[PDB]
C-alpha cells in the first residue's frame, strides 16, 4: 500500500503495536558473540542491546578492538550510518578513536546528558573554548571552536587532533535538545528542521566517511533519523515514490543492527516524519 493512506487506515483500525509486533518477529538475528566476551562488559552501557559480529566497527587497536557499534549500508539509496550507544566514562576515548578512524565528518547526538533524573551518557565534548579535553587512552585532543544555539537544536564545531601525527580535523556535532524525556515528538516539524541541516552540512555525502549517530542506546531515536533519511532519499531517486516501503527499509536496516524503532509510537512517529517531509521536498 501507499505510505499515508496505510497510516490512516492503521489510525482507524488502531493496530500500531501489531503491526510493530509484526517487524519484530520478521527482524534478523545474527551472532554478538563480542560483544559478550567478559572483557566487555563494562564497553556495553544495557545487557541487551549488543552489535552484531558480521556488521560491527572495530576500533584500529591490537589489544580489544571492541566498541558498541554497527555499520548500516543502505545500498539502493546510496548512504552509510554508524550507529553506537551513548559513549560511557570508559568509552569515551574509544568514540573519538572510532570517529578519526572512520573519517567521519559528523557526529548527530539525539538524547541530552541528564534526561528522567539519570544520566543517559557521559559528558564526552568540551563546553567551553579554553578547557579542551584530552582522552590519553587513545592520544587525542579534543577543543571547542564555536558554538550555535538555537531553540531545538545546537551546532558546534570542534577540533580532533591526533596527537601521534600532529593532524587536525574539523567535526561538526548537531546535537538535538527538544526530544520529550517521554513518548515521541507531536510535530516533526522541527526533527525534519534538524534533518535538513545535517544534510545541507555535508556529513552526510560520500566525501566523508559515515556519519556516527547516537541517543542512549543508540537504536530508537538513532533509528529513527536514518530511517527518515533513506526512506526520503529512495523517494527521489525513484520513478515512483509511492513504491518506498517504510517497513521493508526497516526491515533491511535491522539487518545491521538489532532492536532499531523502540516502542509503536516510534514507528508512527517515523511514517508521519517521511510523510510530511516528502511534501516539503517538491516539488515543493
Ligand atoms: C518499496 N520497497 C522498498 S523501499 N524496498 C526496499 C526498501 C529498503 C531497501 C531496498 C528497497
Amino acid at each position: 500500500m501507499e505510505m499515508e493512506k496505510e497510516f490512516e487506515q492503521i489510525d482507524k483500525s488502531g493496530s500500531w503495536a501489531a503491526i510493530y509486533q509484526d517487524i519484530r518477529h520478521e527482524a534478523s538475528d545474527f551472532p554478538s558473540r563480542v560483544a559478550k566476551l567478559p572483557k566487555n562488559k563494562n564497553r556495553n552501557r544495557y545487557r541487551d542491546v549488543s552489535p552484531f559480529d558480521h556488521s560491527r566497527i572495530k576500533l584500529h587497536q591490537e589489544d580489544n578492538d571492541y566498541i558498541n557499534a554497527s555499520l548500516i549500508k543502505m545500498e539502493e539509496a546510496q548512504r552509510s550510518y554508524i550507529l553506537t550507544q551513548g559513549p560511557l566514562p570508559n568509552t569515551v576515548g574509544h568514540f573519538w578513536e572510532m570517529v578519526w578512524e572512520q573519517k567521519s565528518r559528523g557526529v548527530v547526538m539525539l538524547n541530552r546528558v541528564m534526561e528522567k533524573g539519570s544520566l543517559k551518557c557521559a559528558q564526552y565534548w568540551p563546553q567551553k573554548e579554553e578547557k579542551e579535553m584530552i582522552f590519553e587512552d587513545t592520544n587525542l585532543k579534543l577543543t571547542l571552536i564555536s558554538e550555535d544555539i538555537k531553540s531545538y537544536y545546537t551546532v558546534r564545531q570542534l577540533e580532533l587532533e591526533n596527537l601521534t601525527t600532529q593532524e587536525t580535523r574539523e567535526i561538526l556535532h548537531f546535537h538535538y535538545t527538544t526530544w520529550p524525556d517521554f513518548g515521541v515528538p507531536e510535530s516533526p516539524a522541527s526533527f525534519l528542521n534538524f534533518l535538513f541541516k545535517v544534510r545541507e552540512s555535508g556529513s552526510l555525502s560520500p566525501e566523508h566517511g559515515p556519519v556516527v549517530v547516537h541517543c542512549s542506546a543508540g537504536i530508537g531515536r538513532s533509528g529513527t533519523f536514518c530511517l527518515a533519511d533513506t526512506c526520503l532519499l529512495l523517494m527521489d531517486k525513484r520513478k515512483d515514490p509511492s513504491s518506498v516501503d517504510i517497513k521493508k527499509v526497516l526491515l533491511e536496516m535491522r539487518k545491521f543492527r538489532m532492536g532499531l524503532i523502540q516502542t509503536a509510537d516510534q514507528l508512527r512517529f517515523s511514517y508521519l516524519a517521511v510523510i510530511e517531509g516528502a511534501k516539503f521536498i517538491m516539488g515543493d
